[PDB]
């Protein structure tokens, strides 16, 4: 998260680690057994991490459970990134409590000008490199289908929107992927692409969630 600010400990709770000896993605908790990331994250080896603030110390509110079995969506694309979507099923179902807990799935699609929280462990850096170790967080408002396809011409699909800021400075990055858009309290985008991170006219693009609410109960009903 590139012009954010520190979410604090916990204060996120559906936010999870992906782990394969290293934070490489983002990912939100669904119910107790379940994940929602981006597809761009698959690989084989993930352990979820919930409870997370600094992914580098052990502070006492985490859950360690390694993936039983990932499902990307049968329609993603990798060239154009079309439907990013993942589901991940814990070995075990997680313990809810205050600090680790699910995100209800949207019942509708959110509009243009609602404020969302991004959060995530990626780059803080729009030109260098810098990775947090504490989870950082940024208030962003979703962007017109207009605006998000004048700014890239020929990417934008039915399964994503835009949102953040077109004067940049404020933006998702490199590490985020696959992380949480929640609006109103419904998790509405997937942290999934952009051209560089905090650039103007270049907002981060994310994977609409709305489209695959029947696509991921009918998934979770069946595995
Ligand atoms: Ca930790």
């Amino acid at each position: 998260i590139v012009g954010g600010y520190t979410c604090g400990a916990n204060t996120v709770p559906y936010q999870v680690s992906l782990n394969s000896g290293y934070h490489f993605c983002g990912g939100s908790l669904i119910n107790s057994q379940w994940v929602v990331s981006a597809a761009h994250c698959y690989k084989s080896g993930i352990q979820v991490r919930l409870g997370e603030d600094n992914i580098n110390v052990v502070e006492g509110n985490e859950q360690f459970i390694s993936a039983s079995k990932s499902i990307v969506h049968p329609s993603y694309n990798s060239n154009t990134l079309n439907n990013d979507i993942m589901l991940i099923k814990l070995k075990s179902a997680a313990s809810l409590n205050s600090r680790v807990a699910s995100i209800s799935l949207p019942t509708s699609c959110a509009s243009a000008g609602t404020q969302c929280l991004i959060s995530g462990w990626g780059n803080t850096k729009s030109s260098g490199t810098s990775y947090p170790d504490v989870l950082k967080c940024l208030k962003a408002p979703i962007l017109s289908d207009s605006s998000c396809k004048s700014a890239y011409p020929g990417q934008i699909t039915s399964n994503m929107f835009c949102a953040g800021y077109l004067e940049g400075g404020k933006d998702s990055c490199q590490g985020d992927s696959g992380g949480p858009v929640v609006c109103s309290g419904k998790l509405q985008g997937i942290v999934s692409w952009g051209s560089g991170c905090a650039q103007k006219n270049k907002p981060g693009v994310y994977t609409k969630v709305c489209n695959y609410v029947s696509w991921i109960k009918q998934t979770i009903a069946s595995n």
